């Protein structure tokens, strides 16, 4: 093992509360951060959590290309890790989605030999999920760059979720610090039309920076993009979602084929699931407390955890080695350089939790964390799934 | 303003570490928490940080319709913010992502007159894309339900990344507690197969969910899935990447309207920007130092600061209070309450720091920790785009 490694995390997009425990933690353990934030919060509280930090944001500049600053910024950390040093590179959201420098020095350092390691964040279209109230699940999601979707004509579905990003910034590879003149703008809004129709519904999105922020959520039809007063309002953290425009109906050789036939009463196409999509044009209304619904909660006053469920049975040193794992990346590695010398050396655990540690297979740990019933082992791994369309 | 309020957070992929900093923070001041986690660490993790917390996980039960566990999962989160207490529902990943209940619950708080917020997580598509070092910029990003996409004949772009949940129980709306006997999965490989072809790469996806843990990444052909010791692989946390099949050509209408023209020569369709997509077929070899990325290089020695870059320059008391108002949710309610009061009471405040918290607005903080360069406010907001295809 080469001295020197990367690691990419990001930090969300709200500033502060956004960014992940291990993003956190691998800021903290790092020889050198290099770091590209949005908000100053943000940027101050990574520069109290570690001595030696780089702002990349100062190899923007205006009329710059885009992409002699990101093969910059590439450089700047893998420089670093060719020297033998422990590199974190920091992105503002999600630090692979929508970001070319992280992507590329990762895969230098990678081909280099190098340790490389992207840790996912919490990105712009997470947040949209979470503040426009929708799923991609119901009814898929395609998200698309905004100049990339018109320059490679990018197909759209109008049964499904569209998402797209950098629409202050279409047509434009380079930078300046007073923002983009996004005067091709009409571009991306005659293809949304063609795509779409004047009075569908196009919702400008930015997310909350700030914790005592609201997002932005308003809905304009495509129409209204053409307004000066309302083009003028997109800019560099602007995002646009197009809900879709009819439900999609069910495919009758599947439904045979996967055996949802009984009488042949599937639901209807527009038979929804609550909630509704509040943003799709003309929904109606979908009942939240339907007899079935009535019945399932019914239930509820003589329910009893079934035989199989598996209760969580731990102890206080089981508990706190996981999490040292978790938040302590030096405690991490020197656990995967020698299971058996670091697990014998953890005080207090139980023999199973000592054995367990020494394996590292997940069915050991689990098996010493969770009872698991004689029912559930004679029957017949770990299956959580919340979504149900 | 009623009492009782629904907030809904995640806890990311992988154990403990993938939690952002507010989750954690509504966790802790949770008058009542409800969780739905698949390991025991996290699950762990969380009861020691709220003493009032209950497993939804319990009403799952075999041959149980999904459906009916989820409106009871809604109702007893729903039932405690009625009483007026502050209730914090907490799903593994993204809590929005591909999850019935969290929206149900939030739609029911929100319509009966609740506050009611979703704060978004780190989903296994989010991991996806760290651990298969792809970034759905490019070349887009269709994201479904592999049943939903099966059923309702939803669209494939063979020219972008195409990411399937669900693929473990397709065609099947109940649970079992050893597991789904995904018999059906023969009908999701023959749809791969007329839109892919036989021999076109599958990445069956699990991310890590232990901190030791490596992620599977293994890259099967469509016909291999058709082999019962490879199908049988594919479980409840299982997700497939479908990388595209071809590069899509430049509209020349678009080419001419955004004024990329010059003599002509926009870059060729395969004209990758380093580094390419490793999982696509046939990927030709791109070099990462091409001679305008040794020219952007050399530049590096002769670096400054633009004249229009903002260096932060803030406090301490500035950056404390910014990262109380993130990480405290009663400091942050607080302040929302009365911005002028809170303000006042922040000890070692500067008047204009003072001034800005008393205000709220983004721009008058962000002025208060930022030195804004003459240069900058005489040339004419926040502007940090990290990607440029
Ligand atoms: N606060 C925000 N609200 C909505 N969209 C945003 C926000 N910040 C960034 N974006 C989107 O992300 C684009 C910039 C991207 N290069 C970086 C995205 C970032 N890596 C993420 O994870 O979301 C912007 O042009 C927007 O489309
Ligand atoms: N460890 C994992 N690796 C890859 N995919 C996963 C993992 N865990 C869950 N999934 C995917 O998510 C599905 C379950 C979903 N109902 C919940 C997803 C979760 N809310 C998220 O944010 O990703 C599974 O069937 C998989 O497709």
């Amino acid at each position: 093992t080469k001295a020197g490694s990367l690691t990419i995390v990001g930090t969300g997009i709200e500033s502060i509360g956004q960014m992940t425990l291990q993003a956190l933690s691998y800021i903290e353990a790092a020889a050198k951060v290099f770091y590209c934030v949005i908000d100053p919060a943000t940027e101050a509280f990574i520069l109290t959590k570690n001595k030696n930090c780089v702002d990349l944001y100062q190899y923007y500049d205006n009329g710059k290309s885009r992409l002699n600053t990101y093969t910059q910024m590439s450089e700047l950390m893998v420089r670093e890790v060719r020297k033998g040093l422990d590199v974190v590179g920091v992105f503002y959201g999600h630090p692979g989605v929508f970001v070319n420098p992280s992507h590329r020095a990762l895969a230098i350092a990678k081909s280099e030999g190098y340790r490389a390691r992207m840790l996912p964040g919490v990105s712009a279209e997470d947040c949209l999920f979470a503040d426009l109230c929708i799923d991609p699940s119901n009814p898929g999601c395609l998200t698309y760059e905004a100049s990339d979707f018109l320059i490679r004509d990018r197909p759209v579905s109008i049964h499904s979720h569209l998402v797209l990003f950098q629409v202050g910034c279409v047509g434009i590879a380079d930078f300046n610090f007073t923002g983009f003149d996004n005067n091709k703008f009409g571009v991306l809004v005659d293809r949304l039309e063609q795509e779409y129709g004047a009075e569908h519904p196009v919702v400008h999105y930015i997310a909350a920076m700030m914790p005592h922020q609201d997002p932005v959520t308003d809905k304009y039809t495509v129409a209204q993009l053409r307004e000066p007063e309302i083009a003028k309002r997109v800019g560099g953290v602007s995002t646009f979602y197009i809900p879709p425009k009819a439900r999609k109906a069910s495919n009758l050789d599947i439904i045979r084929r996967l055996e949802l036939l009984p009488a042949g009463q599937v639901p209807d196409k527009k038979a929804r699931i609550y909630p509704a999509n509040q943003w799709e044009p003309d929904v109606p209304e979908v009942e939240p407390y339907r007899p079935s619904d009535q019945a399932a909660i019914a239930q509820l006053a003589d329910h009893a955890p079934p035989e199989q469920y598996q209760p969580l049975a731990t102890s206080k040193a089981m508990s706190d080695v996981m999490t040292k794992l978790a938040l302590d990346p030096k405690a991490l590695a020197d656990y995967k350089a020698d299971h058996r010398a670091f697990a014998q050396s953890v005080p207090d655990l139980t023999p199973q939790e000592r054995a367990a540690l020494e394996l590292g297979d997940s069915w050991a740990i689990r098996c010493a964390m969770k009872n698991m019933p004689s029912s559930l082992l004679d029957a017949a791994f770990p299956a959580v799934i919340v979504v149900g369309v």
